[PDB]
C-alpha cells in the first residue's frame, strides 16, 4: 500500500520533470510534453513527438534509462497490488 | 486455465473500451481503433495512428498505465500456460 | 542448451511466417518484411513500415499477441544462457 | 556493485558499436546515431530515425536481438541496486 504510494509519487515527479523539460527546450505545449513523456517512458514511442534539439536528444537518452525502471515498477505494483485484488473481489461468489 | 479465461475476458473488455473511445473521439474506423489500441497496449507504437485531440492524449495516458499491465499479464499466461504446453507435447518422442 | 535451440527454431518459424505474410499481403520486399516482423515482435515499432490493409492490421494484432511471448522468451534465454556465461568467462582471472 | 559496473560497461560498448555503425552506414551524425541506438534498444522506437539501407536493416535485426537483453539487464540492476536504495534512504525517519 505505502509502496504503491511511493511509486505513485516517484512517477509523478518523473513525469513532471519531463513535462517541464520538453515544454521548455522542445517548445511543446505542457499537455503534449506530459503526453510525450508518458509515451516515451512506457516505451510506446509513437513518434508523433520526438526531440529535435541535441539538448533534447541527450536528455531523452538519460530520461529513458532513469525513468523506465520506476515507471514499469509502478505499473507492475498497480496491476498486482491494486488491479488484481479488485478483479478477484468482483469474482467472489 | 480459469486464470487464462479471466485475463482473456479482461483483455477483450480493455480493447473494446479503446475501440469505442478512439472511433468516437479520434474518429477512427472501428477496425483502426482496435488495431491502434492493440499497437498501443503492447507498446509497439508504430505511430501510423496517434491521438490528435487533447481528450485523446489524456485518455491515452491513462489507458496505457491501466492497460499495459493486464495485456502483458495475458500475454505471459498465454505463452506459459497455453503455448508452452503445446510445443512440449509436439516434442514427446 | 536444447531449450535455447527450441526457442531459436520457434523464433525462426515465427519470423518466416511474418516475412511471407507481409511480403504477400502488404507487398513488401522479403527483407523489409523480415525487418518489419522483427521490429514489430520486439516492440520497437519504428513505423517506417506498417500494415495498410485491413487484412494486414488484423493479422498484425494476432501476430503480436502470439509472437511477443516467444520472441522475448528467446531473448531472455539468449542473454541468460548464452551471453551471460560468455561475459563471465571473459572475466575469469 | 561490481555487477552494475559490468553491465554499465557492456551497455556502453553496445551503444558505442551502434553509434559507429549507424553514423557510418546510415550516415547519421554521431549524436543522432547514439540517440537512435538508445531509442532502439530500449524499444521506444520513435521512428524519427530508422535504417534506410539493407545493410542497416540487417544489422538492426541482429543489434536488437543481442542488445535488448543487456540494456534491460542494466536498467533492472540500475533501478533495483542503485535507485531503490537511494529512495529508501531518503525515507529513513
Ligand atoms: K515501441
Ligand atoms: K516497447
Ligand atoms: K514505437
Ligand atoms: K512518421
Ligand atoms: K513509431
Amino acid at each position: 500500500d505505502k509502496e504503491f504510494q511511493v511509486l505513485f509519487v516517484l512517477t509523478i515527479l518523473t513525469l513532471i520533470s519531463g513535462t517541464i523539460f520538453y515544454s521548455t527546450v522542445e517548445g511543446l505545449r505542457p499537455i503534449d510534453a506530459l503526453y510525450f513523456s508518458v509515451v516515451t517512458l512506457t516505451t510506446v514511442g509513437y513518434g508523433d513527438f520526438s526531440p529535435q534539439t541535441d539538448f533534447g536528444k541527450i536528455f531523452t537518452i538519460l530520461y529513458i534509462f532513469i525513468g523506465i525502471g520506476l515507471v514499469f515498477g509502478f505499473i507492475h505494483k498497480l496491476a498486482v497490488n491494486v488491479q488484481l485484488p479488485s478483479i478477484l473481489s468482483n469474482l467472489v461468489p
